[PDB]
Order: C-alpha cells, then structure tokens, then sequence
C-alpha cells in the first residue's frame, strides 16, 4: 500500500501511553537490501515526539544480521529523502521494487552501506526521520525521530542499554545525522555513540536557502521551505499567506502524491522562490525568522546555546559544493572544535556535491569501522 | 545466473550461418522496468560482428509496449556501463534485484526514459554494446553491436523495416550512441533514423584518457585501455607484454567479476596508468598509436574518412565536464556542420558532468519526442 492508505503510518488516538522510542507494532518487510543480504527486516511503528513536543507515531525500517556481531552494535544510517510528500519516505522506497517515487535515495549508497554494516553482523536501521508530516529539513523532529528509531530498534531486539551506536550520513541525510548528534545528549543520553562520520552538511537552513535560491538546485530551497512549514503550524500559516496563486500552485505540487527528489530537481531549476511570494523579507519577519535562528547548528546565527557532542566525529564537504555552502560547514566545525569537539574534517578539494558522496562513502566507512573497534585516530580538532 | 555462467552469452559454433541481426534465441526477461511498466521484455540472443570483421553472438534487452503506436516506432536506449567485465553487462544490469554488480547503471534514468518511450507505445531496445569481450569505449564494435541489436528487435517483433528510430545515450552510453551513429550509413543503411540525442560524448579515445588519467576519475582511463585492448588482440598483446607486476594485478583486477562502474572509480581515484606499464611513450607506440587514430570521431586525429550522418541530432556537454572533455566534443560538432551534419548543440555552462546527465535529461528526451513526430527544429548546425 501507499502510505497515505496505511494505517501503519498513522497515530493511534492512545499515543501518549507510549514513552518515547517504545514500538507500538512490527511488520515483516520486504526489502531489497534484505533480501540481497538473506538478512529478516522489519518495520516498527514507534512513538516519538514532534516539534512542538507533542506525541506521535512514526515508521522505521530495521534489518537483523543472521550472525550477530558480539557485543551487539547498532548502525543508524539517514536517506537523503529530499522531498515533503509521506510516498517519498525511506520505509516505502525500502520496499522491494523499482517502482517507488523516491526509489532513487534508497538503491545508490544505501545497498552499499546497509550491506557492509550487516555483512560485520551489526543491527541496522534507518528512520522516516522527516517523520508523518513529512518536515523536510526541521531538525528538532529529523533529530527526535532517528534517536527514537534507534530506541526502538534496541527494545525490538532486546539489546543492551549500552550497544554502541554508530551514524552515517550524506546531504540531507547529513542535516539529519547532525541533529541527532546534536540533540543526542539531551534527549536520548542512554544512547552508547562511538561515531558518527557525516558529509555535505547543510549546518543553517537560512545559509542553504540562499545558496540554493535561483540556482539549478532551487528545487531544494522551494522543498526546504514546504518542509519547515510542516513542522511548524505557525510558519505554515504565515506562509500560506504570502503565496501567490503561482506559489499556491508550487507547494500543493511539491507535496503531491509521487513528487519526490526527482521531481524536486527537475522542475524547479532556477526558479526564484521570492518569486511565489510578494515578500521580499520573506525570511525577515516572524514567526520565520525566528525559526530560523532555531534551525541552524551555527552558533553565530543560533538563538540557543548549540550543543558539542564530544564522541569521535568525521565530518567531509567538497571545498566547491554547489549544492550545500561550504562555508557555513566548516564555521560549524571551527565553532564547535574551540568547545572541545572531536571531529576528524576532510576537505575534499577535487570535488563537487555528488562526487563527494562518492569519494566520501569509503573514508567514512572505514573510519567507522575504526570507532566501533575504539580505533578512531586521535587528530587535531578540525 | 551470472551472465558468466549462463550460456545464453556464449557464441555458437554455427555463428557463421547466422546474418548480422538474425535472432538465435529469445526468453522472457524478468526487468525492473518490464515489471513497474506491467509489460513484456525478453533478452534477444542475436548475431553481430566483432572489430576483426568475425562473427559473434550477443546480448540485447527489448520492452513490447502494451499499446503500440503505428506505424511502429523504435527506441534504442543506450547504458553507460563503463567497465570491462562481462556481469556488468546491461541485460544482467536490467533484471530484478538490486545484488547486479553494476545495477547503478540501468536504475538511476534508464526507468525514466525506458517508461517514457512505452507510455508512447514505442518499441524499446538496450543491447549489451561492450559485446561479449566488455569491450568498453571500442567504437566499431560497440556501433555494430547496437544496429544489430535494433535489426534483432525489428525480426523478433516482425516490425516493418523502415520503422523510424531514435537513439538516446549520455557518456559512455554516449560514446556508444555516437558509433551507432558514426556506423549507421555504411553498416545499417536500412534503418531508418529519425533522432539521435546523446551528451557528455568522448569523441576521441585519446583525448579522453589524457584528461582522465592521474585524476580522481583515473580509474575510467584504466578501463578504457582494458576495453580496447579486449577488442584488438594485437593491442591486448601489446599491453600485456609491457605490464610490470602491479600492472598484470590491475588489469586482472579491472577484468574480473564484479569489478563494474563504482569498483572502476573508487579503487583508482589519482592513479597514474603509467605506473603499471613501462613504456611513458604508450600512445604514441604501434599498434596503440595507430588503433587510436581507428577509434576517434574527431576528423582531425583520425586515420580513416569520418563519417557525416546527415539526420537530426541533438548533442549536449557540459562546459565546465571534469570527466569527458568539452574541447574534443565541441571540434567534433564544428567538423560535422561543416561537413553538412545536423547538430542541435547545447553547451550547459552551470553544469559539470554528472548535473549534466540530469539536466539534459529532459530537454533531450523533449526534442527526441519532436523528433519523433518529424518536427525537430530547424536550428544553425553547431
């Protein structure tokens, strides 16, 4: 079924008598990465908790290794999803078949990444961590969402409390890897992180929305957009009523049934998004701007006090992204290195947004690989 | 079964009895893309000839349309394999399951634009161009091995012979189109061609490996030599006789199962192919230097009278192309439109060669449409 017709992807009316992380119900999967790794997947619904801290379900996909590796480990890795529409989320597109609307951002990296990690006898999951409103760059839900998948994954398995937990992350995966890591302290601090390696870190929804804006990739910003609305009624509201009739047009389509990262991509390059607007201070007025100085990791722009995670991190972005600001990066990793961070930077200087997932996929992984055993090199922060 | 273990790809004694196209077998094919398009596809087991003029059995993949057009319509699809083993083949690529070694090639636009040609009713073919050595970037036989495959497509399907067909390709895949076109008049003069849109062409074998070699693409130098060294015994000789130690591991290791596009870019990033031979002077010793004068569209290196197809094409590079260089492309274009050709050329100037895939991906496929219904447009040649 479509998630819009599954019950699996709705809140039961009794939400709030399950604690964060805690699995409602599972269902047997089948996927194309299990099923190429003769390997059992599951899909939990899980509670969580939104943006506004209120209680709601969501949906992860879980992969059991047939040989598990002792002490048990649990890798997390994030989708680029890239899109504001619940048929885009990574649970369906994990589903066996060609045939899914965001069937791209599961069939690259992915068989890849999950295979390795199953392949060394880790648990794996990956969260729908734009969760049911499908909010699309709102890091707080992104954030809550995977470090309650992996609370569920750990009750479904019935591991221990203390099972090191590693990440991996590109892009839009990277966003959502990064607010885990960042809210990981404070919300879910039973979580044993020994990594998280992470690339093409959009740090500052402000900074990637004008980087992206009228450029071929404006898709992205007309996305991230419709995405922090979903996650914040007051920005929908306020939203909505600035949209001209061409705007109104433009984000019903960008959360239409199938509208995805291909779609995304090849419709809107070099649009203006101001230009679905009369207000050219779009990102100046409340309750936008405000939003906004909640929804960066960088703590020049940040209205709060930004986390440090300490545990070893291995961050990577091409020196001349023309997706996502270099810039704003690596002011987060400078920022977060003088408050005694631990992240082992790479500076890839050959190549652009795509290829640097391509080039960064190994390193990542093998660095990973060193974390779990305890082996993550001791460098100098950033 | 692997293509390797599977006798469908093995080329009879009696081959000689075959004519160029003739169909020796058929079987139902279980594609990705048959399946989300609730159509027919088959493998056609078919008769062509190989680069020393000898006959020889192949692969190809065809989609029958559910509802066909008429009067009936071909589409050749052309995949940018880019490696040089046999189970990287496309037909092995195109079939369910994601555990294909080379399955990024034919899941990422080949579902795009396969599913676009049968929702117009058109007949659809992707041969395995390399042949049955994975002779990847050898012209004639990756030319003679794509208009066999359509003659194959037109018996198998009882289709008139002058039914008009269209051609689509980016990079490797484009190289492949490209010959296809280069061979068409002499070699497939029946067909008849009504389009031809390919991008991201590497016009001249040589000037695409001196761009490539010692960079983060360097591992598609490497393949390229192993390809046309698969096509030319007097050059597989050749090579093999200047190999030191690590040269002989590279190019088992470049040859052997498994070893498609992703193994070809992430295990040779920088390397320099001169390392494993000795011989600094490699391109300019016989027999290499004299096979690559054979194996270039560019008029101006060439050896032999290049030929000027004379129907409607439309060629896209990108400007700023890191990987297959817009100069050899560009010259190539320029000689053609003086020579009479009809070139519909467009340069992406914010787009390097992956966002250029992407990006032409859709005007290509629109002016294929217009050329289709004979209204490609009258544009200065170049």
């Amino acid at each position: 079924a479509d998630p819009n017709d599954d019950l699996f992807y709705t809140t039961p009316d009794n939400i709030n008598t399950y604690a964060n992380g805690q699995v409602i119900q599972s269902r047997k999967a089948d996927t194309d990465i299990g099923n190429s790794n003769k390997v059992e997947a599951f899909q939990l619904q899980y509670r969580t908790t939104n943006t506004q801290k209120e209680a709601q379900a969501n949906v992860a996909t879980v992969w059991i290794p047939n040989k598990p590796a002792s002490p048990p480990k649990i890798f997390s890795y994030q989708v680029y999803q890239d899109s504001t529409q619940l048929n885009c989320a990574p649970s369906y597109s994990f589903l066996k078949g060609l045939d899914k609307p965001n069937k791209a951002t599961t069939i690259l990296e992915a068989p890849i990444i999950i295979g390795w990690a199953l392949q060394q006898g880790f648990y794996v999951v990956s969260s729908d961590h734009e969760g049911p409103r499908s909010s699309f760059i709102a890091g707080y839900e992104e954030g809550m969402a995977i470090l309650d998948g992996i609370r569920a994954l750990k009750n479904y398995a019935k591991l221990p409390t203390d099972s090191a937990i590693g990440f991996y992350g590109y892009s839009g995966g990277a966003h959502a890897t990064g607010w885990a890591a960042n809210l990981a302290g404070s919300y879910a601090p039973e979580h044993n992180i020994i990594g998280a390696a992470y690339g093409g870190l959009p740090a500052s929804a402000r900074d990637t929305f004008n980087f992206l804006n009228k450029g071929a990739f404006a898709g992205f910003a007309i996305a991230g957009v419709s995405g922090l609305a979903l996650a914040y009624p007051d920005v929908e509201t306020y939203i909505q009523s600035r949209l001209n009739a061409k705007g109104e047009k433009v984000f019903k389509q960008v959360r239409s049934r199938g509208f995805c990262i291909g779609q995304v991509v090849l419709t809107y390059p070099f649009v203006d998004a101001y230009s679905l607007i009369n207000d050219t201070n779009l990102l100046n007025e409340e309750p936008v701007a405000s939003t906004l100085k909640s929804e960066t990791l960088v703590q020049a722009e940040a209205s709060y006090t930004v986390p440090v995670p300490k545990f070893p991190r291995f961050i990577w972005h091409a020196l001349l992204d023309e997706i996502v600001p270099f810039h704003s990066a690596a002011t987060y990793v400078k920022e977060q290195c003088s408050k005694g961070a631990d992240i082992n930077w790479n500076v890839y200087s050959f190549a652009e947004h795509i290829s640097a997932e391509l080039f960064g996929l190994l390193p990542g992984l093998d660095w990973l690989n060193k974390a779990y055993k305890g082996q993550a090199p001791k460098v100098p922060c950033g």
